[PDB]
DNA sequence: CGCTACATGTCGTCC
DNA sequence: GGACGACGTGTAGCG
């Protein structure tokens, strides 16, 4: 219990609550190779059969449930859930949460493996070529979206929504931009033709907007000319 | 190699190359506890420093670096990704991707542990409580909206976006509906509003719009309002 | 394929 | 905590 690792193949129930009981109290992180099924009640509800899975319960009660395809978990529970060993017809993890209120059961039929990593991380990942840099590069080099634009505020709460930036032009009209750091889709266009009406309910037909993105699908195009909005191409920046 | 599971703490780089050359050729799943340095160029660009991580490769090339907190991985590969360890100063675990072209490196530092996990699973996810079975009851129990109101087509691309249900009520009207299995936020009546206008393009002042959801926040129902649309409230149904 | 919209989305960030 | 919208979103599903 200095080790980063302990592991057991094939343990026994002894050695699994043991190991499940140091993982919590050592807050560190639970891995578990299992034969399982696994029960949700919550948001939603599900049933999963009997399957091979990887199980990990994060320090800060995450707990994670993966089969052997795709990116996401089958099951999860998020950051802050409780989770409980408890033994029955055969040992079940347990993890609640209360606010909304979901249950995360899993049964383990056969564990392979069971594991504590205790791991020391104090680093943060370090992100570039966000929406949020797109603001940035905006700002610094107002140009990037025509000469004599200028703008002025972002992320401003308009009445019904929150523009992305907001802004005048050279001829003194408001201008609203949308910012996509992809390819900008339907949902975009909606949210900047959202954005405009309601500023025009104020400052008159003058109003343009502005959708800023690396590219367009051809409904955005569609539905920005037909409500006569405008498109600057941009590409999300890097350092 | 015939054990589900193969566990090496500590390994050597021959034990390290061996364990993960196998689980790729044999579709096994890939687990590495190690402190790692990431290096992520792709759609945005990130860089992870020193720390330890639990690394997951899954057979259909998902690729997953797991902090011990929060419930996303801090870096991946969806699947499809190709991965290959390669011998560098440190061994790295590199997964490119091709459309779009990302690569994902993972500098093993130091590796406590590797893992071999020869999955057997056969079973999907039976899931209720979605916004699909809010469809499937609105078609079997019409009534849930209003009287006489008559419900024509699912998942209906329109012009300019895809409608959930449309439908006509008893005094003659297109009706849209718009479900959400959740409370219903701005993006939900912005997608209404939306598909009404569109519908109106075609049968002019004829067209209702319905939000039907188990409650909206208040720019939601601000928005609603405002725009003259309406609401049922329903609850995504659980078998 | 490209486009669109859901999701047990999750997560940040303001209030 | 509710509201609001981004995310390297993932993922399905249909033209
Ligand atoms: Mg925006
Ligand atoms: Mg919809």
């Amino acid at each position: 219990s200095k080790d980063k690792v302990t592991v057991i193949t094939s343990p026994s129930t002894e050695e699994l609550v043991s190991l499940v009981n140091s993982a919590l109290l050592e807050e560190a992180m639970l891995t578990i190779f299992a034969r399982c099924k696994v029960h949700y009640d919550g948001r939603a509800k599900s049933e999963l059969g009997s399957g091979d899975r990887v199980i990990i319960v994060k320090p800060d009660g995450s707990f994670l449930i993966h089969q052997s395809k795709k990116r996401e978990p089958v099951n999860w529970q998020p950051p802050g859930s409780r989770v409980r060993l408890e033994l029955r017809e055969n040992p079940v993890l347990v993890s609640i949460r209360r606010k909304p209120r979901e249950t995360l059961e899993v049964e383990l039929e056969e564990v392979y493996m069971v594991s504590v990593f205790r791991a020391e991380d104090y680093e943060e990942l370090a992100l570039t070529g966000s929406e949020a840099e797109m603001a940035e590069l905006i700002f610094e080099n107002p140009e990037v979206i025509e000469p004599g634009f200028k703008p002025l505020f972002r992320e401003k709460a308009i009445g019904t929504g929150i523009v992305a930036v907001l802004g005048r032009d050279s001829d003194g009209n408001i201008v609203v931009l949308e910012l996509k750091r992809r390819r900008a889709e339907l949902h975009a266009v909606r949210q900047l033709k959202s954005y405009v009406e309601i500023l025009r309910e104020e400052y008159g037909d003058k109003v343009r907007g502005i959708l800023v993105a690396p590219s367009l699908t051809s409904g955005a195009k569609r539905l920005l000319e037909k409500e006569g909005l405008e498109f600057r191409k941009l590409e999300p920046p890097k350092r």
